[PDB]
């Protein structure tokens, strides 16, 4: 009766697996374990494939769109989502949720200054001198398919100078720091806001969108009947803005996300 709980290796994933392991244990008598450091929306699928998880804390519907169901990059949100939910469905009985509430979409992102000097407001303005700028990205972009690099350059028509992968959560002091040009950051991650960071706009709508779901198997829904009440009280109650904020706690207040999560499912009460 352990309910193993996945986060991939992102803040966010880390404070929402917490929170779903508070809420379960808050409302129920099933314990729960963190499975963290899963790389990517590969591994936490194999990993449910495996049984070595039975919860995805943090899916997003782009990602799993484009390399697990081998689909187009589908532009729609309402479309992209239910595409995703009834071939999660169909394929593996997994329930892929309703969203949190929030997207967390790859975002090119410079410093004002930056955009000032460089005149810059899209990322369609980055072409006239991309062969000038040195961008940061995460280890999984360049690689990915339909929504990677190979993709961009096709639908933008320009390569950057040199991009350089790292792990996402230094992209935001390498673009503060002058040491990157720009960087695909990720929308959700508050120190975009608390280093007055500039979004540039995704003018040629090159991105899928990427709304934010828990997974978990029908499998274990049916084994756990009192699980999906709980999850469900998570959904539509997390908006961007909140995401940020919560991120920003983690990363830049240096708190543990069990503590962040303690501290967001304190505040509403739990949802009763």
């Amino acid at each position: 009766d352990t309910i193993k709980i996945g986060a991939q290796s992102m803040t966010e994933s880390e404070i929402v697996a917490n929170m779903i392991a508070q809420l379960i244990e808050h409302d129920t008598d099933l314990n729960t374990a963190l499975v963290k450091n899963l790389g990517s929306n590969y591994v936490q699928h194999q990993a449910m494939l495996g049984g070595d998880i039975d919860i995805s804390a943090t899916r997003y519907s782009g990602t799993d769109l484009t390399s697990t169901l081998g689909k187009e990059a589908e532009k729609d949100p309402k479309k992209a989502l239910n595409i995703v939910q009834n071939e999660f469905q169909k394929r593996f009985s997994y329930k892929w949720f309703d969203s949190y509430g929030f997207d967390n979409t790859y975002a090119f992102t410079v410093t004002k200054k930056f955009a000032e000097k460089e005149h810059i407001n899209t990322v369609s303005d980055l072409k006239k001198n991309a062969s000038q700028y040195k961008l940061g990205v995460d280890n999984a972009w360049l690689k990915r398919k339909g929504d990677g690099y190979k993709g961009f350059v096709s639908t933008y028509g320009f390569e950057f100078g040199t991009t350089y992968p790292m792990q996402i959560g230094l992209v935001y002091d390498a673009v503060k720091n002058g040491k990157m040009d720009a960087v695909l950051a990720y929308s959700t991650d508050g120190r975009i806001k608390a280093y007055d960071l500039k979004i540039l706009k995704d003018d040629k709508r090159f991105f899928p969108p990427y709304d934010c779901s828990p997974v978990i198997p029908e499998k274990v829904l049916k084994e756990h009947p009192e699980l999906e009440g709980v999850i469900n009280k998570l959904i539509g109650q997390i908006d961007t803005e909140t995401m940020q904020e919560l991120n920003y706690e983690v990363d830049g207040k240096l708190k543990e996300p069990s503590v962040v999560a303690k501290e967001f499912l304190e505040k509403h009460h739990y949802f009763d």
